[PDB]
């Protein structure tokens, strides 16, 4: 099993959309970012921010699109293409409408499960990349869908969230040192303290 040498954050850029629940891969990528101490640069020409350095004794590549959440394909696959990283060692972070604050899973493969931000990004390198589901509650119906995704949620949720972030930050290592199976086991074990 193939390291993780690229971690996605997916998300909006700006301001107004920095603390919604849409946002969740970019917090985690961020917090991961300043954790080790690696600056993420503008990168027009993957039309994204992206930086490089050392996690726990390995070079790992960061990217957040800056494309848009349902455009987050046009910076995530010009950038692996030309760093020739194969989606077996890519880690996606995503907000997962189907799972409540506070719960956090790692999976492999599968296909895009109606989030917009995945689905553009399936069909053009298979299935075959690891994602970490970051639970931000489902809002009641399909209409509420939207104006939830693209809502800042309120704080006891927000702790549920960050706690699950805090949670998978501290797995990382066993990621990029090819333990998945590990990671997986420990990430999807989490529940709240």
């Amino acid at each position: 099993m193939s390291n993780i040498s690229l971690i996605v954050g997916l998300g909006n850029p700006g301001s107004e959309y920095a603390q919604t629940r849409h946002n969740a891969g970019f917090w985690f990528v961020e917090q991961l970012a300043d954790k080790y101490g690696i600056t993420l640069k503008n990168d027009p020409k993957f039309h994204g921010i992206s930086g490089r350095g050392n996690i726990e004794g390995h070079d790992v590549r960061l990217l957040l699109p800056m494309t848009y959440m349902n455009r987050s394909g046009q910076s995530v696959v010009p950038f692996s293409k030309f760093y020739q990283i194969a989606p077996e060692a890519i880690l996606i972070a995503h907000d997962e409408l189907d799972m409540n604050p506070g719960v956090i899973r790692l999976k492999t493969g599968g296909g895009h499960g109606g989030h917009n931000g995945l689905r553009d990004i399936v069909p053009h390198i298979g299935p075959n990349f690891h994602r970490l589901r970051i639970g931000i509650g489902h809002p009641g119906s399909k209409e509420r869908v939207s104006g939830h995704v693209l809502g800042k949620a309120p704080s006891n949720e927000q702790s549920l969230m960050d706690g699950a972030i805090d949670h998978a930050l501290s797995k990382v290592k066993l990621l990029v040192q090819g333990q998945v199976p590990q990671a997986m086991n420990q990430i999807n074990a989490y529940k709240p303290a």
